């Protein structure tokens, strides 16, 4: 089996000219690749470039009107940017952010395309800016384009429309965007696992909440699982994937298993308050590649503790180039909490899954 690697060093080109140590840093990339030298996981993997998104390829999942605002801020002044920016929640641009979104895309069609075909058998994206918050309408949580939602589209355009994608979300945010786009559709199923605080924390809706289970023929197609009231960690994660992630997506059978691999619920993240460890989310890779033959797409999303991001990505390529997991410590009994939250998925799924009953 050969894995797929694609990183391009333009896409440290988006930067914050204002607040020049914003978290979502131009050296994420960086440092993500440069561990897997260190480590010598990259000779292992088989490079895939990068390319730019068409803006065909955006419509697939965005309006007109947006690609188009984004596109114009290629060529404005830092005055006219900071106001730009300001329009939305929590984004900055600069006049490289349009090319390096339109390349963090495309990056990912590349690898969907060598997963689909059989050049590679499954693939990491070190990639950025990140693309679960963006909407079809609008950019948000330093999001401009939805590159998962995107890639899900991508490949349906090259194989058929009905192809089964999964997209696992396990950054610690909801992927509010991808949620919405496909929130009636029951072609992607949607996991997210995310720290919700009874809608207190980022991106701060009830829309990611466990009752959400999409809408129209996507009812059953959309599983958030909110974290509330606890630090959580390995064992809750490794619960969730063994009682809801693993259950329903052997159900659903998927053909693609993208994932929105965020780094921001690790241990040491500076906004997640976390602490999934490196072989923690080895274990989580290591799972999902029991799903589609093996056909897994890691992408970067968020994630800003650079060592913590560096390792944990690297474990997961580690992974995906087919060595065994590293060990857990040993799984504290799952914070109270974590189980109602556990309970309450299962009882809002099982009317849709029956692996659940
Ligand atoms: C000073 C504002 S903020 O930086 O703290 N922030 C903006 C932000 C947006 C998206 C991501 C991300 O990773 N999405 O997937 C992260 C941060 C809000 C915030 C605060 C606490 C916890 N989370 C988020
Ligand atoms: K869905
Ligand atoms: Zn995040």
């Amino acid at each position: 089996p050969i894995t797929g690697l694609v990183y391009d060093q333009r896409m440290m080109l988006h930067h914050n000219m204002w607040d020049s140590h914003h978290p979502e840093l131009p050296q994420r990339i960086s440092r993500i690749f440069s561990r897997h030298e260190e480590l010598r996981l990259l000779s292992r993997c088989h490079r895939i470039p990068a390319r730019l998104a068409t803006e065909e390829e955006l419509a697939l999942c965005h309006s007109s009107k947006h690609i188009s605002i984004i596109k114009s801020s290629e060529h404005m002044k830092p005055r006219d940017l900071n106001r730009l920016g300001d329009e939305y929640n929590s984004i900055f641009i600069s006049n490289e952010s349009y090319t390096c979104a339109l390349l963090a895309a495309g990056s990912c069609f590349n690898s969907a395309q060598a997963i689909l075909t059989g050049q590679v058998r499954n693939a990491v994206a070190i990639v950025r800016p990140p693309g679960h918050h963006a909407e079809k309408d609008t950019a948000c949580g330093f999001c401009f384009f939805n590159t998962a939602a995107l890639t899900a589209r991508y490949a349906q355009s090259i194989t058929r429309e009905s192809l089964r994608v999964l997209i696992v979300d396990w950054d610690v945010h909801h992927g509010n965007g991808t949620q919405h786009i496909f929130e009636e559709d029951d072609s992607v199923l949607y996991i997210s696992l995310h720290r919700y605080e009874d809608g207190a924390f980022f991106p701060n809706s009830e829309d990611a909440n466990y009752d959400k289970v999409g809408l129209g023929k996507g009812r059953g197609y959309n599983v958030n699982i909110p974290w509330n009231g606890g630090k959580m960690g390995d064992p809750e994660y490794m619960a969730a994937f063994h009682h809801l992630v693993m259950p329903i997506a052997r159900e659903f059978a998927p053909e693609l298993v993208l994932v929105s691999a965020g780094f921001d619920a690790a241990r040491g993240d500076p906004l997640g308050g976390f602490q999934v460890t490196p072989e923690g989310y080895a274990h989580l890779t290591h799972q999902l590649m029991s799903l589609a033959a093996g056909r897994v797409l890691i992408i970067l999303e968020g994630g800003y503790n650079l060592t913590s991001i560096s390792e944990s990505m690297s474990m997961c390529t580690s992974m995906l180039l087919g060595d065994s997991p590293p060990s857990l410590d040993h799984l504290t009994p799952l914070k109270t909490s974590a189980t109602v939250s556990i309970n309450n998925v299962l009882r809002a799924h099982a009317p849709f899954w029956s692996s659940l009953r």
